[PDB]
């Protein structure tokens, strides 16, 4: 009906960002890895940009600011790819222009990564995911990355509080059939963790086995 | 007063103890050899106070064992995690056993426990309450998310049960918050992160 913070974070929303393949080289895990490299780097930028629009949060300081992007970059970056591909089936859309199907992720070998990702995307799916919510959880998400460098705690608190607060109160106007969606939606949340820091660490391995 | 969580209270299991083996002199591997001794006692019980959970029990044997298999870890370290809120800096897995920051990296579980540590670090800051854990420990075992599950109905009707049990809880005894609830699911993903890098470190012993 109208939350005032859930239409700021529609609007603070970041524009398409298309992946742009290299058509001159060979389809390989190592192309599919620098392509969706250089696809997180842009979005970085693109998320720094935009958390600044998250209500309340230009207000905390600015070694907290960095704490959380530090943490929760990687739980943005996925739940952006998750929302993508809800209106899709059984593949990614990385990019509108970089979909990857149960092949392209054989290739590339981030089959077990990516068959991760397709089930968060299954239970989102699942419960009808609205743009809204996205954002929500999305905001949420950061706010709620426990860095363990917080100066100012009782700071990050109302942060989470504010953005807590817009989520029960727009799943309280837009669908009382059900009076415990928003706390359902939260609880999505772990897996988006589980599955982020599954992502970090495969990274860590390719890095190690190159 | 909610019937759900009147249970869960009464199936709380009795105290364990890691009993430190007269055995060993202190070193890496007594200290890692008493959790491991620990862990496997407790989930043992862990299984049995699994059968109380409402609507646990209903389930076909093949899921249950699906998230038991996954959840195990949560409970473990959302146990610890209860056992050391009236403390400070210090772990306690069992009255026997109570690891300070030293022993921790004398265990070289310095970076596990220091982040299991962070856990209660909010637990404390809001007062977590007897009532409020059993219903989590619940709730982390059925939202465990496992990849491999039959009934999918059957087990999200059992996540509502709860789900419902702990909105119930708060808005009877806490009035204060209208918040409260999804507070405390908050903290799960830490509990979920925690509880995998306490197992990964587990596994990475020996292997590349
Ligand atoms: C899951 C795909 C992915 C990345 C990704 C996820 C979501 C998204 O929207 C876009 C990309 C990924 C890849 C590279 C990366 O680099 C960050 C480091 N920069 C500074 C070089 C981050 C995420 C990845 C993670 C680990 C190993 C290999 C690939
Ligand atoms: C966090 C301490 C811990 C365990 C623990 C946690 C909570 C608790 O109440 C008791 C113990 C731990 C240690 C061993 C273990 O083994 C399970 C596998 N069995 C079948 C051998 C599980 C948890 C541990 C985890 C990873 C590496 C080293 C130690």
């Amino acid at each position: 009906p109208y939350n005032k913070i859930v239409s700021h974070l529609l609007v603070a929303e970041p524009e398409k960002i298309y992946a742009m393949p290299d058509p001159t080289v060979p389809d390989s895990d190592i192309k599919a890895l620098t392509t969706l490299c250089d696809l997180a780097d842009r979005e970085l930028v693109v998320i720094i940009g935009w958390a600044k629009h998250i209500p309340g949060f230009s207000t905390l300081s600015l070694a907290d600011q960095m704490s959380l992007l530090q943490s929760a970059w990687m739980e943005i970056l996925i739940l952006g790819v998750v929302y993508r591909s809800l209106s899709f089936e059984d593949e990614l859309v990385y990019a509108d222009d970089y979909i990857m199907d149960e092949d392209q992720s054989k290739l590339a070998g981030l089959l077990d990564l990516n068959n991760a990702i397709l089930q968060l995307v299954k239970k989102y799916k699942s419960m009808k995911l609205e743009k809204e919510e996205f954002v929500t959880l999305k905001a949420i998400a950061l706010a709620n990355s426990d860095s363990m460098h917080i100066e100012d705690v009782e700071a990050v608190q109302k942060l989470q509080d504010v953005l807590h607060e817009a989520l029960q109160d727009y799943e309280a106007g837009q669908h009382m059939e059900d009076p415990r969606r928003a706390g359902k939606m939260l609880m999505t949340l772990p897996l988006l963790r589980q599955t982020s820091t599954k992502a970090v660490q495969h990274f860590y391995n390719i890095k190690l086995e190159g």
